[PDB]
């Protein structure tokens, strides 16, 4: 039974970056990994996404060119050379990975990870023993798919990853779910050329955003091309003579249901959620708690109900991103090896982008969670929607909303969101003053920066 | 003699905005423009500026358009499609602003404003006088033209004026200047498909920024195509058959001087500075304070040595950013007619972005400056150098620099300076974060968001 001083189980976001700042505290660690480091953002995830987007965002400007005063761009898209771009891409992040690890002197364990029946926390890969006085587990998720018994035909679709082995551009597509993953994947198809349709179960995407949000996305889909199938779902899926036939039901309120078949679909995606990846880990031989959904529970500080094991990521099921999986292995390492006992992560005002088109930015809470939060009497909030100057000359149109939420009379600004051409990269910074408490004020004694979009947040009347 | 609350002489940046502020807190104001409302920054600045670097920025993307799996896009440049379109939006612009002025009850005064010989200051417009208890002057500057007698021939050349007069793109153009005017212009055509010069007077352009962006920036101009001739000056320039013929001495030290020949130039552009618009105010006349460039001299709350007068932007040196034109306006009008004799406006840590490609992004202190103000052991800087992750597909590349100049044990924040991708998009909630006194913690402890260029900045080590 080889004993290290941490045991890091998943090689992905959390994992690795817990590993090496628990070694640069001179813990002597070790990482395993069943599959390819770097996990699901390098390569199933937000690398290959970001690549995917940039590609559709040069196709939406190729469409401006003419307004430009430059000659007409006439070319058929050609995806296998991109995606064989992508995949090499993906390729170095890989090398570049296990490198830091070695260079580190993490050892790495290749092999799929369990615990043992063993009374001291310990795991079992390939036959062999490990144990450690501190244990991290950072699976994370995989993709959820509907069963054969609820839908029929539901096998025949794909998944994100799915999406990232495709060769070719499908003809047709339907995606089915409104998050930002069905929404990324809707918004990349349709601007390279399928002809893609977003099934949703009510009437808008991203019903978990600021309602602005979530009602402004909705309708720059429908202005992008993409048909949006509101209070519809899947019945029933079939491999046709060419292509699949989905059954759906469409089931307005204050209406009669009604079913429809969509046939030639080449492609259908299922985005409607993700599964943690806790179901062959054997978390029972040691009693470690779970929801019913199959997420490990931790507290405050990643700590499971068990002495010795904790847990951090998409595992946990809370605030699926790269970077909060980042931040709260790094504040456990501190925690552990630094013995800064009050090392943690805030889960409070994690900024998120959604690679829509345009792009999404939001931090904070929404107009409704202050108003639960503070009361109605308390919040005070500011937006604008304009045209951004870009196409001031151009045919094609894309809108820019920003909406401030403000509480309190000091009017503390809780919450950003917007969505528009340069969101993207305009967040970041607002997300620090945010963090800060920074009030309308502080905005607005802030001088401008002209002409940007961006300007239009610390000039909001 | 008509007498208002209060009177702005200039119809530009500062001018309008102080003037409607004022109106809000219910002055009679009026304002005086002899040519068109918007000024410098919507007639032959900011605005048309941005017009033409969106322009260039869809050449330069063009260029990567087979890189992302699209055919390749042929077409020369329209520069009169683009001429047009842009002339026509700064129209509507126009009309936009005047309308504003009518809605706020702000009278508007046609024609050229100067002081008159009276005891009591007032001025005089086409035959009428017109005074008031408060006088702003807002007449902003003009571009700087070398005079005929030190350099012969200097009067055929352009200004930034007349670049948004050209009705073609110019086959060869020569630039003058180092300045950012000088490196926009440059970038620009450059980008467009002229044969395109930039000469300075040293090694390196925006010399008066952190030293790692002038040399990126110059680097970049040349990876770009601009040919920068350093240490070199215009001698004297004359008319040939086709074209001009520039004459300059280049002097490079350590080394004997050189005369050289450029022939064939269509656009020789002087963009070595601008001269302050006061020469025809008759200032003299009421003794009013100016420094040997012509700049009104004037304390922090914008006061001249004459009391009852005021002025703001280009006219008085100092930051010429037209957002700074505008706050120091309103800061103004708050302190004349809401009271607030504390209201005014701080000149410290202004942000400001340089449309060149890729775009620059500057807000407080350079390491030298920190260096002088706090003292070489109190000054630490970060900084990382990497490539977009949209160029991980292409042959065609550029490079993102960011540098964080911290001061004091505490670390605080004094300067931020990059070039790169988004960098015109990224500044402006960092500046609000500058503004508030952040420090390298503030920074470390806000969540990034990936994958975006800008997440970079809040994970520096
Ligand atoms: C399509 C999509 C796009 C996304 N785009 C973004 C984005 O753009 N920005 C963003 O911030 N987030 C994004 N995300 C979410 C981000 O990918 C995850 O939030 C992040 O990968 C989670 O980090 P993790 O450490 O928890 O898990 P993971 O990255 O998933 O790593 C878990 C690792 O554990 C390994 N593992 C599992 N079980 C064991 C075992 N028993 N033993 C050994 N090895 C094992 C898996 O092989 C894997 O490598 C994206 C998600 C996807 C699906
Ligand atoms: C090529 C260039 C690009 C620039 N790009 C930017 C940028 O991108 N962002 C930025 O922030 N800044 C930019 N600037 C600087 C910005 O244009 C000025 O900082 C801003 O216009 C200054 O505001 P002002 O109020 O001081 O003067 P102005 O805007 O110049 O207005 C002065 C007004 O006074 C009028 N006037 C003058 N004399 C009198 C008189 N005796 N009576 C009556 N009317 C009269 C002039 O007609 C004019 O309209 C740019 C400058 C230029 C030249």
């Amino acid at each position: 039974v080889a004993s290290y001083d941490y045991l890091v189980i998943g090689g992905g976001s959390g994992g690795l970056a817990s590993a090496r700042r628990a070694a640069e505290l001179g813990a002597r660690a070790a990482v395993v990994e069943s599959h390819k480091l770097g996990g699901t953002c390098v390569n199933v995830g937000c690398v290959p996404k970001k690549v995917m987007w940039n590609t559709a965002v040069h196709s939406e400007f190729m469409h401006d060119h003419a307004d430009y005063g430059f000659p007409s761009c006439e070319g058929k898209f050609n995806w296998r050379v991109i995606k064989e771009k992508r995949d090499a891409y993906v390729s170095r992040l890989n090398a570049i990975y296990q490198n830091n690890l070695t260079k580190s002197h993490i050892e790495i364990i290749r092999g799929h990870a369990a615990f043992t029946s063993d009374p001291k926390p310990t795991i079992e890969v390939s036959g062999k023993k490990y144990t450690a006085p501190h244990i991290l587990i950072a699976t994370g998720g995989m993709p959820s798919t509907p069963h054969e018994s609820q839908i029929p035909g539901a096998s025949l679709g794909i998944t994100s990853d799915g999406f990232f082995q495709l060769e070719e551009l499908p003809g047709r597509s339907v995606i089915v779910g409104a998050g930002y993953i069905a929404v990324e994947m809707a918004g990349i198809l349709s601007a390279l050329g399928s002809k893609t349709s977003l099934m949703i179960r009510h009437d808008k995407v991203l019903r978990s955003f600021d309602s602005m949000i979530s009602t402004n996305c909705t309708e720059e889909l429908e202005n992008a091309g993409v048909e949006v199938l509101k209070f519809s779902q899947v019945k029933e899926v079939k491999k046709t003579l060419s292509g699949l036939e989905v059954s759906m039901v469409t089931a307005v309120p204050g209406r009669l249901p009604v079913m429809t078949m969509i046939p030639d679909v080449d492609c259908l995606l299922w985005a409607i959620g993700r599964v943690p990846n806790t179901k062959d880990l054997s978390l029972n031989k040691l009693g470690i708690q779970t929801d019913d959904k199959g997420h490990i529970i931790v507290d405050e500080f990643q700590n499971t109900n068990v002495k010795g094991i904790y847990a951090v990521g998409d595992v946990c099921g809370k605030a699926l991103l790269t970077p909060v999986a980042i931040a709260a292995g790094r504040k456990l390492a501190h925690r552990l090896f630094e013995y800064k006992e009050d090392s943690k992560l805030d889960y409070n005002n994690i900024p998120t982008v959604v690679f829509s088109h345009p792009p999404i930015g939001t931090v904070g809470l929404t107009e409704d969670e202050a108003i639960h939060k503070y009361g109605i009497e308390n919040v005070k909030t500011y937006s604008t929607s304009f045209t951004p100057m870009y196409h001031a000359v151009t045919k094609r149109k894309t809108k820019c909303v920003m909406k401030m939420v403000c509480a309190n009379k000091e009017e503390k600004v809780v919450g950003i969101h917007m969505q528009g051409l340069g969101c993207d990269e305009m967040l970041q910074g607002f997300a620090v003053a945010v963090k800060m408490g920074a009030t309308k004020a502080d905005f607005d004694n802030t001088v401008a920066i002209h002409p940007t979009s961006s300007e239009e947040l610390v000039t909001l009347r």
